[PDB]
């Protein structure tokens, strides 16, 4: 359970990546691909693209980018009381899209890197931590709901 200074540090670097989701969007995705290149091959949307300057050309994969940062978002500004937007999310990461848990870690690291990268005197250790938890969060509920459905491994 994250303390509501703990979420405040959270949402306040999150109101800095609101300014720029898309950009955020596509560090964060190219990160991912980059440093876990399973996770690309999930994606038969942008299985094409062998470049990172391919990957920043692509217009598709900067609009997915602001899906997931989208989705992100708002799970986190509900504060762990966020039960009816993760149920979609597992259901489908889980059972239409194929996506382990441990892809799920990579692509939090992602979004921690580029989160300090682009915020950094809003996103000291802190923040980092608290960033970390809210993730973690995420993740356990996102596993919980896999291990129902028969997908956490
Ligand atoms: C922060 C974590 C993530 C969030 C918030 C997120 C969010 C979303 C959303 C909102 C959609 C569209 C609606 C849906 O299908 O449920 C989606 C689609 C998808 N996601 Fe994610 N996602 C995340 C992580 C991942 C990861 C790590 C992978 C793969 C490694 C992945 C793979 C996919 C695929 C394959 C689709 C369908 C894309 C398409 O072909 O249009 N997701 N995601």
């Amino acid at each position: 359970v994250l303390s509501e200074g703990e979420w405040q540090l959270v949402l306040h670097v999150w109101a800095k990546v609101e300014a720029d989701v898309a950009g955020h969007g596509q560090d964060i995705l190219i990160r991912l691909f980059k440093s876990h290149p399973e996770t690309l091959e999930k994606f038969d949307r942008f299985k094409h693209l062998k470049t990172e300057a391919e990957m920043k050309a692509s217009e598709d994969l900067k609009k997915h980018g602001v899906t997931v940062l989208t989705a992100l978002g708002a799970i986190l500004k509900k504060k762990g009381h966020h039960e009816a937007e993760l149920k979609p999310l597992a259901q489908s990461h889980a059972t239409k899209h194929k996506i382990p848990i441990k892809y799920l870690e990579f692509i939090s690291e992602a979004i921690i890197h580029v989160l300090h990268s682009r915020h950094p005197g809003d996103f000291g250790a802190d923040a980092q931590g608290a960033m970390n938890k809210a993730l973690e969060l995420f993740r356990k509920d996102i596993a919980a709901k896999y291990k129902e459905l028969g997908y956490q491994g």
